[PDB]
């Protein structure tokens, strides 16, 4: 049978993203809108910096900007924590360590407000180099494919997630961003605590030729894998 959480994602769902950030005292806000299609693992989102110029590179915010939209194969449905927490939602806590630079700490609440899936985020960055790759805007406007590794944390009724992002630097080198996270349900009801598995991500960044505000257009596909003799 289809669970309550699963049922909320059977069609295309509107998404609203709202972020308030402070990186080395540079304060900024971003709003985003678009939609998610969990059957395809597909996100289509446009983000605007509503406070003016974004003080960090757009690519450094991609991972922060709704894992409930991952495509989970039918055979992996019992391992989809994110949809199981809906509609009440979950809280994602992350730390992102930029190698040889500062770190972001984020807290995101992911939940439905009516028919809209909302990703509401606070981000705090400290210890950045004012002329490094982040505050100096030395990162290319592109994005590599990565795997994201998920394990249960039964004690906390949630999951732990870790992965490495490699951001391309304009000189051909790479800026590593080591991610560590916890996701915990907001509600008090049962959730699905998964066996170890991963999500496979691919992401494409673009610009809207008619948009004069500082912005990012994101197309992202996300598929669960790692748990699999019928043939």
């Amino acid at each position: 049978m289809v669970s309550k959480g699963e049922e909320l994602f059977t069609g295309v769902v509107p998404i609203l993203v709202e972020l308030d950030g402070d990186v080395n005292g540079h304060k900024f806000s971003v709003s985003g809108e678009g939609e998610g299609d969990a059957t395809y693992g597909k996100l289509t989102l446009k983000f605007i910096c509503t406070t003016g110029k974004l003080p960090v590179p757009w690519p450094t915010l991609v991972t922060t900007f709704v894992q409930c939209f991952a495509r989970y194969p039918d055979h992996m449905r019992q391992h989809d924590f994110f949809k199981s927490a809906m509609p009440e939602g979950y809280v994602q806590e992350r730390t992102i360590f930029f190698k040889d630079d500062g770190n972001y700490k984020t807290r995101a609440e992911v939940k439905f407000e009516g028919d809209t899936l909302v990703n509401r985020i606070e981000l705090k960055g400290i210890d950045f180099k004012e002329d490094g790759n982040i505050l100096g805007h030395k990162l290319e406007y592109n994005y590599n494919s990565h795997n994201v590794y998920i394990m249960a944390d039964k004690q906390k009724n949630g999951i732990k997630v870790n992965f490495k992002i490699r951001h391309n630097i304009e000189d051909g080198s790479v800026q590593l961003a080591d991610h560590y996270a916890q996701n915990t349900p907001i509600g008090d009801g049962p959730v699905l605590l998964p066996d170890n598995h991963y999500l496979s991500y691919q992401s494409a960044l673009s610009k809207d030729p008619n948009e004069k505000r500082d912005h990012m257009v994101l197309l992202e596909f996300v598929t669960a894998a790692g748990i699999t003799e019928l043939y």
